[PDB]
């Protein structure tokens, strides 16, 4: 609990500093994006210059993130919500260790709350713990799913089986919040077709601690190696999600995933 | 009457802070407490005035008389079950049907976002900013991923949402509604909702010369459920008449079947 001091202290200036360049003030986006990636890298290596850092604004394109201690970040997930609403977007980080987890931040700049999790310690609101997932069905169950998916060739039927059997569907438009918000019991699913390693790195550890789980969609797992497709929920329902809605279209779904 | 608009906004605070209670206290039980406080409030001080709202209270009103309020005590009741938060409580005021006075409290997050006609609309005490013009291919859109599955319909919103430059969904068209008045979204659409669902919602949306109608671009009138479509002016010009007008009949259609 020095790296995780320090990984803690260093993605909530982080984001203070995105605050102060905002009030400072789509090119506004685009730096930020750069100046906020730019100080996570630079702070680590000043003191960690060993560590691996793989980031959506192209550091560590191609590494190897199964050595040494690897920090995959996304400064800005949800840079439209930053542009339209200056508020919904997240800094997301999760730490390797030799491949393996060590520890998960997501942290919600504007309400100014920090999701942390540590691997075998349990996952936290701030500093309320996050209780273990239940099971439930799709059918009493509020799904993350954006609605352009659902205009696709393809995709769109398959979505569409899910969207109506759902109780209800969201939208917000940041996929670490959203796996947040799953590992919080606000969001019972999410799903995407397509995500880069920053994007779940962070919330996935997270999740893991109170028992939800990820895959693709087709129930394969997922690592910080390479992009994929994304299906995130409580142990019942993405049983239920996978086996009856997405693997009888196993075939049309390796597909896409082969072309995509 | 400056009474009347004091007392609407206290009262909506206060039933506010006792759904806090009743929760701390620990949805339906909570919705009725609700429900009956608001309206028993209402009426013990203004025995004269009609209220409409959920589960046929107010049915066959004539909105256009005396002094309405439309009324949803838990706007977002799935948002309250699954999320504890996002839900609202949403009050419309109408006299001579004519709107008056809006209401939508934030009751999870302490905010209330309120309006009076020809003054301005507001959140807590921050004045909100008019909005501006945007085009549908900078915008962001309010539209439920469940309106994209349906056969005529999706085929119709798929053109928009393809357009756009992203669509989310809260679960609450009360705050959705608000959100495009914060200029957070700018057009929110769906093919059916309640008075109660947007009275209050358009009262503080054209005091920021927001757009509301329906699908047909009709005027939204309290004296019977139909389509929405609100939006920033520029950008719901371009929905209704690129988007929408040019399938009127496809809509009118689907309106016929649907009510
Ligand atoms: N290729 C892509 N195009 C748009 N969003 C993408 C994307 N790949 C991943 N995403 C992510 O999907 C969500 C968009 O609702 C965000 O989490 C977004 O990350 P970003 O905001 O940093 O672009
Ligand atoms: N069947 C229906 N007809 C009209 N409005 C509905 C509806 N079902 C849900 N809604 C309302 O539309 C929005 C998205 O569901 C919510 O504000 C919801 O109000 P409620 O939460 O009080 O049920
Ligand atoms: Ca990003
Ligand atoms: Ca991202
Ligand atoms: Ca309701
Ligand atoms: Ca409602």
């Amino acid at each position: 609990m020095a790296l995780y001091g320090f990984a803690q202290g260093l993605i909530q200036e982080a984001g203070i500093r995105i605050k102060q360049l905002m009030e400072q003030n789509n090119d506004l986006v685009t730096n930020v994006d750069k100046a906020t990636e730019d100080f996570i890298f630079d702070t680590i290596l000043e003191t960690y210059p060993n560590h691996q850092v793989l980031g959506e604004e192209g550091h560590g394109h191609d590494i190897d993130t199964s050595k040494g201690t690897v920090w995959v970040v996304d400064p800005i997930d949800g840079t439209l919500n930053f542009v339209h609403q200056q508020e919904n977007f997240a800094i997301s980080i999760g730490i390797y260790i030799d491949g393996k987890p060590y520890a998960g931040f997501v942290y919600d700049v504007m309400a100014d709350v920090l999701y942390h999790a540590k691997v075998g310690e349990g996952a936290y609101r701030g500093s309320q713990p996050l209780k273990p997932l239940n099971d439930s069905n799709l059918r009493q169950s509020i799904i993350g799913i954006n609605p352009n998916w659902l205009t696709k060739p393809i995709l769109g039927e398959i979505f569409k089986e899910i969207v109506n059997d759902s109780r209800s569907a969201r939208a917000y438009g940041s996929a670490a919040l959203e796996i947040v918000s799953v590992a919080t019991g606000n969001l019972e699913a999410y799903m995407t077709p397509r995500l880069q390693p920053w994007d779940f790195a962070g919330g996935l550890v997270i999740l893991y601690e109170v028992n939800g789980q990820a895959s693709n969609l087709l129930g394969e797992p997922l690592t910080i190696s390479g992009p994929n497709s994304i299906l995130v929920g409580n142990r019942g329902l993405h049983q239920e999600i996978s086996n009856d809605y997405l693997e009888p279209h196993h075939d049309a779904l390796i597909q896409l995933h082969e072309q995509r």
